[PDB]
């Protein structure tokens, strides 16, 4: 229940002239942290004009739990050179192989000042080697012009890795997209990929978000997608959810690999009224999955093994009056759990929010049996 972590009002970043970029306009919409390596990555989409690095990164040793030191300047990505190897990235994603993963959207979102700076092209899948210096690109995928459908709104993703103690190569990406409500699915080692539609993919009813005493509203599909214990042979559930939702769905990934295969996802069911959450992690150590929420200023958790999923069946691991909007949690090699809010939810003006505390909030228990300690999350029953 104890925490770790960082606040940035904004975020600031290292070796960049100032005024060259307003700071307010680095809005960060998630994260990826490399236990081993002691590397904080952070997705800043290049949504707005003049973000010198859409991916930075943070070394964190002399800086976690020290006191002073809760706001670390953003640097350039170690694999990067220019900061221009990469358009706009919204998430990253670190494997069972120490590879961080990125979706390069392949296009900025504003007009002019200077857009032209960052040369539109194709959406990619993008992924570095950390366990190599100083970070080598080893995955490297356009997406065939066939199957773009609206690359802005993908959201999170997940990485299946069936030969985690071999090459590697026998992977699969699963990426979701919340507009339409649709699952991107890409095979590594056939170097193919496709989309899928579900009517389970879609919304329930408009997700409630609150700002500065008035309610706005949102509608979003899938979201987030986090993988489950993997079986005899490599298969797993995936978990998934839609942002303006209170189910949740385990699908096999079997299903999933096949292409143009039919899709029997199960209903678990839900998690109790108001609690949408637009991001979902499984923890492998406790068997739970941890929700980082839109509005309830709270990350909640379930286990897997407590069924059927009701909210009775769920507890709180964190509040806070300053967590606002979640929108990343993952769990990290060593089993520490991190989460992070950015005051930002998929709303029409929603950049232009702002908080008296600090809009950026990321934050990580230690590990997560010490998180679920007194819980209905929690091992006795």
């Amino acid at each position: 229940a104890d925490t770790q972590g960082y606040k940035w009002k904004q975020l600031l970043y290292n070796n960049v002239t100032p005024g060259s970029y307003n700071p307010d306009n680095m809005i960060s919409t998630a994260f990826a942290y490399d236990a081993e390596g002691e590397k904080l990555f952070l997705a800043v989409p290049r949504k707005l004009p003049r973000v010198p690095y859409t991916l930075a990164e943070v070394d964190t040793k002399n800086s976690l739990g020290v006191k002073g030191k809760h706001s670390p300047l953003l640097n350039k990505f170690s694999g990067h050179k220019t900061g221009k190897e990469l358009t706009s990235i919204y998430q990253p994603v670190i494997d069972d192989c120490r590879r961080l993963w990125v979706v390069d959207i392949g296009s900025v979102e504003y007009r002019s000042r200077g857009a032209k700076d960052y040369p539109s092209h194709r959406p990619a899948i993008v992924a570095y080697d950390l366990k190599q210096p100083n970070y080598p690109e080893v995955v490297r995928y356009y997406f065939p012009t066939r199957l773009v459908e609206k690359p802005t709104y993908f959201g999170g993703f997940a990485v299946d890795v069936a030969n985690p103690k071999g090459d590697c190569s026998e992977t699969f990406v699963y990426i979701t997209n919340f507009l339409r409500g649709a699952l991107f699915i890409y095979d590594h080692k056939k170097q193919d990929s496709w989309n899928v539609t579900h009517p389970t993919f879609k919304a329930e009813r408009p997700t409630k978000f609150d700002y500065g005493g008035k309610e706005y509203e949102f509608k979003a599909g899938i979201f987030g997608i986090t993988l489950g214990d993997r079986d005899s042979e490599g298969n797993r559930p995936a978990y998934y959810l839609a942002g303006s939702a209170i189910k949740v769905y385990s699908v096999n990934t079997k299903e999933l690999k096949q292409k143009g295969g039919k899709l029997n996802p199960e209903l678990l069911g839900n998690r109790g009224k108001y609690n949408d959450a637009i991001a979902l992690a499984y923890d492998p150590k406790t068997k739970v999955i941890f929700f980082a929420e839109a509005n309830t200023k709270q990350v909640s958790c379930w286990n897997t093994q407590k069924m059927p999923l009701r909210m009775k069946n769920t507890d709180v691991v964190y509040t806070s009056s300053r967590f606002v909007f979640g929108t990343d949690i993952s769990v990290d090699s060593k089993g520490g759990l991190w989460f992070m809010s950015n005051g930002f939810p998929p709303i029409r003006k929603s950049e232009k929010f702002k908080y008296d505390f600090p809009r950026y909030r990321l934050m990580r228990i230690m590990d997560t049996q010490e998180a679920i300690a007194g819980t209905a999350c929690d091992m006795n029953a």
